[PDB]
C-alpha cells in the first residue's frame, strides 16, 4: 500500500530533526541584519516575513540551505503595469526611500545595491550568504492588483469567506527583472501559500486528529524530492534548471482547486493521491500552461520563461520515473 512512498517520506523526516539546532543558527544572523538594517535611514522598517517566521527551504532535500524574506513598510504604493506582464509592475508614490527614486520609478537596482551594501559591510530576486538566500520585498496594503482578480480560486475548497479574508491581507512586492528591462518589480504571494499550505482541507480541523489526517502536505513534498532529484541526476543538462519547487507548488494548488473534498486526499490513498499530481503536472508540462496561482494570465511555462525542449525533457523523465514505479525513490 504505497510503501516506496511512505519510506521516502521518512528518509525525508528523518533529516529534519537537526534544523531545530541549525535553525537557532538562521533565527541568530538574521535578527542582526535585521536590527542593524534598521539603522540605516532606507530599510527602517525591515522584518522579517512570515508571521510564524518559519524558513521554508525550496528545496525539500536539502536541509542546508533556508530562504528568508525580509518585509519592509512603505507609504501608500502605486502600480504601473509594465509591457502587459501581468505580475511585474513599476513603483510609484502616492519619505526616507525618495534617494532610491530614478525620476517617479522607484528603482529596484538602486535598493538592491543598497540592501547589498548594507549586509556585505557585516537570479535577481535574493542576495545569499548552512546556506541562507534573504529576498527584500515591498509591503503594499492596498487592495490587490487587477490581475490577481481571478486567481486564487479556492471558493469551492477553502471557501469564498476564506478568499475574501485572504484578499484583504497585504501583497508584497520583490525586485525582479524581464530584453530583461533592468527596473520592475513583481508581485510575491508568499504569506498566502503558507497559510493555505497550514490551513489546506475544507475541515477546520483537517490534520487536528487521527481521524482526518489526509495526505495533501505528503503529496507537496514527494511532488518536491521528484523534482530535486530529477534535477541532480541531469544536472550536466541544462533543460532542467529552469524548472523550480514553485511551479511544483503552483501546480499543487491547481490539484487542490480540482480536488475540493477532503475525502479526495484520505492518507490511506497516497498513492493514488501523488499519482494525480504527477498526472496534472504532466499535462502542464504537455500543453506548456502553468499559470500562476494567484495571476491566471502568468504562465509559468511560458515559452519566454522556459524552453520546449525542457518541458518535454522533463516530461520524458517524469513520464520514465512514473512507469518504473520511480527508481529514483528507491535506496
Ligand atoms: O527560484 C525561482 C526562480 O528564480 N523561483 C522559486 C521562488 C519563486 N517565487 C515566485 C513567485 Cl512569488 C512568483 Cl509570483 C513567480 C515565480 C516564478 C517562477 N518562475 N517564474 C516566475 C516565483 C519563484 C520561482
Ligand atoms: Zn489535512
Amino acid at each position: 500500500g504505497a510503501s516506496k512512498l511512505r519510506a521516502v517520506l521518512e528518509k525525508l523526516k528523518l533529516s529534519r530533526d537537526d534544523i531545530s539546532t541549525a535553525a537557532g543558527m538562521v533565527k541568530g544572523v538574521v535578527d542582526h541584519l535585521l536590527l542593524r538594517l534598521k539603522c540605516d535611514s532606507a530599510f527602517r522598517g525591515v522584518g522579517l516575513l512570515n508571521t510564524g517566521s518559519y524558513y521554508e527551504h525550496v528545496k525539500i532535500s536539502a536541509p542546508n540551505e533556508f530562504d528568508v524574506m525580509f518585509k519592509l513598510e512603505v507609504p501608500r504604493i502605486q502600480l504601473e503595469e509594465y509591457s502587459n506582464t501581468r505580475a511585474y509592475y513599476f513603483v510609484k508614490f502616492k519619505n526616507p526611500l525618495s534617494q532610491f527614486l530614478e525620476g517617479e520609478i522607484l528603482s529596484a537596482s538602486k535598493m538592491l545595491s543598497k540592501f547589498r551594501k548594507i549586509i556585505k559591510e557585516e537570479g535577481s530576486p535574493a542576495v545569499t550568504l548552512i546556506s541562507v538566500d534573504i529576498t527584500l520585498a515591498l509591503e503594499s496594503k492596498s487592495s490587490w492588483p487587477a490581475s490577481t482578480q481571478e486567481g486564487l480560486r479556492i471558493q469551492n475548497w477553502l471557501s469564498a469567506k476564506v478568499r475574501k479574508q485572504l484578499r484583504l491581507k497585504p501583497f508584497y512586492l520583490v525586485p525582479k527583472h524581464a530584453g530583461f528591462q533592468e527596473e520592475t518589480w513583481r508581485l510575491s504571494f508568499s504569506h498566502i501559500e503558507k497559510e493555505i499550505l497550514n490551513n489546506h482541507g475544507k475541515s477546520k480541523t483537517c490534520c487536528e486528529n487521527k481521524e482526518e489526517k489526509c495526505c495533501r502536505k505528503d503529496c507537496l513534498k514527494l511532488m518536491k524530492y521528484l523534482l530535486e532529484q530529477l534535477k541532480e541526476r541531469f544536472k550536466d543538462e541544462e533543460h532542467l534548471d529552469k524548472f523550480s519547487s514553485y511551479h511544483v507548488k503552483t501546480a499543487f494548488f491547481h490539484v487542490c482547486t480540482q480536488n475540493p473534498q477532503d475525502s479526495q486526499w484520505d492518507r490511506k490513498d497516497l498513492g493514488l493521491c501523488f499519482d494525480n499530481c504527477v498526472t496534472y503536472f504532466l499535462q502542464c508540462l504537455r500543453t506548456e500552461k502553468l499559470e500562476n496561482y494567484f495571476i491566471p494570465e502568468f504562465n509559468l511555462f511560458s515559452s519566454n520563461l522556459i524552453d520546449k525542449r525542457s518541458k518535454e525533457f522533463l516530461t520524458k523523465q517524469i513520464e520514465y520515473e512514473r512507469n518504473n514505479e520511480f527508481p529514483v525513490f528507491d535506496e
